[PDB]
């Protein structure tokens, strides 16, 4: 059994770039698991590979039958991840990658349908510069944007109480992707 690797942290903190630099580097080792949300898809995106695009009926169908790793709700929207990413990981012989914000690791944790998993924390440089992120890319007014912010302070709170195999301050991308690679090419690659 190849244990999963959970590339987590809050948004913002360049988990998403990390990772496409390591499924770049290593296409044949990964299989990058895809979420379900009710979000209603975009024009660029693309069904099956940005998530499972689905409606409030079918999510709740899911959750009756807790089909789910872990499940989120933000902007409105319902986000989650099917415990079948990881059986599709495993029928293609490859590395499940799970990318997940806080919520999501104390699910998984708790999880009985995946257990060793690797975890590794992507911490920002500090918190001002993970709120300050979070205003750049977006465009809210203040009840809301201050809702976000409060969301970011749990995130890191509740970090705060887990415990990571690996937790790295992303300050520089080239440094961070270096000790994250030689990371894993120690916990599965080499050898």
């Amino acid at each position: 059994n190849i244990y999963p690797l959970v590339i987590c942290g809050p948004s913002g903190v360049g988990k998403g770039t990390l990772i496409k630099k390591l499924l770049n580097e290593f296409p044949n080792y990964f299989y990058f698991s895809v979420s379900c949300t009710t979000r209603k898809k975009r024009e660029k995106e693309k069904e099956g590979v940005d998530y499972y695009f689905i409606d409030k009926t079918i999510f709740e169908d899911k959750l009756k039958n807790e089909d789910f790793l872990e499940y989120d709700n933000y902007a409105n929207n319902f986000y989650g991840t099917l415990k079948s990413e990881y059986d599709k990981a495993k029928e293609q012989n490859k590395i499940c990658l799970f990318e997940m914000n806080i919520n999501g690791v104390k699910q998984l944790k708790k999880s009985t349908h995946i257990k060793n998993a690797l975890y590794i924390f992507i911490k920002p440089p500090s918190t001002d510069v993970l709120l300050s992120r979070l205003l750049t890319r977006n465009t809210e007014n203040q009840e809301q944007i201050q809702k976000r912010m409060e969301q970011l302070n749990i995130e890191l709170h509740e970090a705060n109480l887990l415990n990571f195999n690996l937790s790295i301050i992303n300050d520089d991308l080239t440094l961070t992707y270096q000790q994250l690679k030689n990371y894993l090419l120690n916990s599965y690659i080499h050898l």
